[PDB]
């Protein structure tokens, strides 16, 4: 349905973020959090795609991989989207995000011959939840605050890979159709 490409967390680390969920949870604001299977870091988000552009990707997505070498990264800090005043989107950062950074920029390059549109200024992030509305703005920001160096534990990126997310009745589902490790 809809694709994109993202790199995946490990267990340890989706673990403590859906502790750090539970401990935003729902008492200052509404949020609609992120399931703990879909936990990642989107490095490009597609659109609706043909089985041959898919294929296409494929073949350039496992060029690239092999690329740049298997690294390990820290999610650490809560950051807020758009802006602190005004939260709409609630997000864990990485640190030493410079070669994931490279990836994606090097992804929006390829895929550019493709058609696709460079959409510029990536952000490695994870988003953990998204606002529907403050209840008590001074609580969720003392909460957020509280968090906004929090080292949340570190992960391999082990490879990336190529997602699509698809809408039931019974919500959205997300698959992966192909992973492309990086080298080791």
């Amino acid at each position: 349905m809809r694709a994109f490409i993202a790199i995946d967390v490990n267990e340890s680390v989706r673990d403590s973020l859906v502790r750090a969920q539970d401990y935003i949870g729902s008492k200052e604001a509404k949020i609609k959090f992120v399931e703990r299977e879909n936990l990642h870091i989107t490095l490009k988000f597609l659109g609706e795609i043909t089985e041959e552009q898919a294929e296409e990707i494929k073949n350039i997505l496992k060029k690239i991989a092999e690329k740049y070498k298997k690294h390990e990264v820290k999610v650490k800090g809560i950051g807020v989207f758009p802006n602190p005043n005004y939260i709409r989107v609630i997000w864990a950062g990485i640190e030493n995000d410079e070669i994931i950074r490279e990836m994606a920029r090097e992804i929006e390059d390829e895929l550019a011959k493709l058609g696709f549109k460079k959409e510029g200024n990536f952000v490695a992030h994870i988003t953990l939840g998204r606002v529907k509305f403050v209840k008590d703005k001074l609580g969720l920001t003392m909460k957020l605050k509280e968090l906004a160096n929090e080292d949340f534990g570190s992960f391999v990126v082990d490879a990336i890979e190529l997602k699509k997310s698809t809408l039931t009745p019974k919500g959205p589902i997300y698959e992966t159709l192909a992973r492309f490790e990086l080298s080791e």
